[PDB]
């Protein structure tokens, strides 16, 4: 099941029962999680901008009926802070660990929580979710998210898809520790079944050793 925005700039894919890909063009496609729970909406990253964000949260919970309760930012970029006023503004808790916070104020963007340490666990209704700081990569602050009921990882920027031959803004990034982080979270989780990459279709723990094969 996929659903879209009459433009085509929004898009929702069910990956299982409880979770989805959203989609948004800024084109350029960016991805993140949307976790229906029995106590509301769980969003992984916001989209690129206000105007977007507004309208991929506005499509989420018409669909769901629900409110969007949390939101999960893996690191301080466009794609995934990008509408932070607008999460703060309807009540959205914005969950980063305080790296992400201060790199966001940084960045001219109003500031996330600060809440997630090194490895945070967190359950909303009976869906888990544990976010993970692997180190530097494509960013100092980025981090990745897994879901141990679906061994789902979301790799975000710090993943390339199967068709990406660039590794993307390495303005930011810390090339060389880029590897070592990604070897800490194949380290960490032995058992992957889907990774999310962060612009791109999903795929499995392949995608990691393909990101592994550019940076070499
Ligand atoms: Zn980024
Ligand atoms: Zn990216």
């Amino acid at each position: 099941t996929v659903i879209k925005n009459e433009t085509g700039t929004i898009s929702i894919s069910q990956l299982n029962k409880n979770v989805w890909v959203h989609t948004e063009l800024g084109a350029v496609p960016s991805n993140g999680l949307v976790l229906n729970t029995s106590k509301g909406l769980v969003l992984v990253d916001s989209s690129w901008d206000d105007k977007l964000t507004k309208e991929l949260i506005e499509m989420v919970e018409k669909k769901f009926q629900k409110r969007v309760t949390d939101v999960i930012i893996t690191h301080a970029h466009a794609d995934c802070i990008g509408g932070i006023k607008t999460l703060k503004e309807r009540g959205i808790k914005a969950h980063s660990t305080a790296l992400t916070a201060e790199l966001a104020k940084k960045n001219g963007y109003e500031e996330p929580l600060g809440d997630l340490q090194t490895v945070t666990n967190l359950k909303f209704g009976n869906m888990k979710v544990e976010t993970f700081y692997p180190g530097k990569g494509h960013t100092e602050d980025n981090i990745v998210v897994w879901l141990p009921q679906y061994n789902i990882l979301v790799g975000g920027c710090l993943v390339k898809s199967t068709s990406a031959k660039d590794l993307g803004n390495v303005a930011d990034a810390y090339v060389n520790e880029w590897s070592t982080s990604i070897e800490n979270v194949l380290k960490r989780y032995r058992n992957i079944n889907a990774v999310v990459p962060g612009h791109g279709e999903v795929g499995d723990k392949g995608l990691l050793l393909h990101t592994l094969d550019l940076l070499k």
